[PDB]
């Protein structure tokens, strides 16, 4: 549904919308293609959106929010993982909003993967997610702990 989505950022941009209306066309959209499109195909439409569409700072930290939500929902581990390191890497955020992302997709993890597949996961995060050192050792203490809680 690329041309869809072509005609639909044209169809935003060649007006002068209010933010509100704007925003749940934004939805409205990304809704559709929740609704119609695999995971894969859904995240390169999110990508143009959220890069081309000039919203809100916190409407872009919003839509991550909602799309990793869903992303939460309807995504096996392999293309989740997959789904987060490319909004950490190729979506502009701030870097507390990518930390949140990162403790977000962690505690996903907790819930939905046994030990080793969340020992292979974590090492993939300290190895590729951008992340500050600092809150590295953060993460690898609060794997410690709940390590810990396993013995």
């Amino acid at each position: 549904w690329e041309e869809e989505l072509e005609k639909f950022i044209r169809y935003l941009k060649e007006n002068d919308l209010p933010e509100e209306e704007k925003e749940k066309l934004v939805r409205e959209f990304l809704r559709k293609a929740k609704e119609n499109l695999n995971p894969e195909e859904l995240f390169k439409v999110f990508l143009r959106i959220i890069n081309e569409v000039p919203l809100p700072e916190e409407f872009k930290k919003k839509l991550v929010e909602e799309y990793f939500e869903w992303a939460k929902e309807n995504l096996n581990p392999e293309e989740l993982f997959k789904v987060f390191l490319r909004i950490i890497n190729e979506v502009p955020l701030p870097e507390e909003f990518k930390k949140k992302l990162v403790e977000e997709y962690f505690e996903w993890a907790k819930k939905n993967l046994n030990l080793d597949e969340l020992k292979k996961v974590f090492e993939k995060i300290l190895k590729e997610v951008p992340i500050p050192e600092e809150f590295k050792e953060e993460l690898k203490k609060r794997y410690e702990e709940y390590m810990k809680k396993r013995q």
